[PDB]
């Protein structure tokens, strides 16, 4: 749902990217 986590490098075979989080950190969101 309404929720979203950083993840290193890239994100899980789930989570579509919706932003960046820092340095190799990308912000993704479940698309769930």
């Amino acid at each position: 749902g309404l929720l979203c986590y950083c993840r290193k490098g890239h994100c899980k075979r789930g989570e579509r990217v919706r932003g960046t989080c820092g340095i190799r950190f990308l912000y993704c969101c479940p698309r769930r």
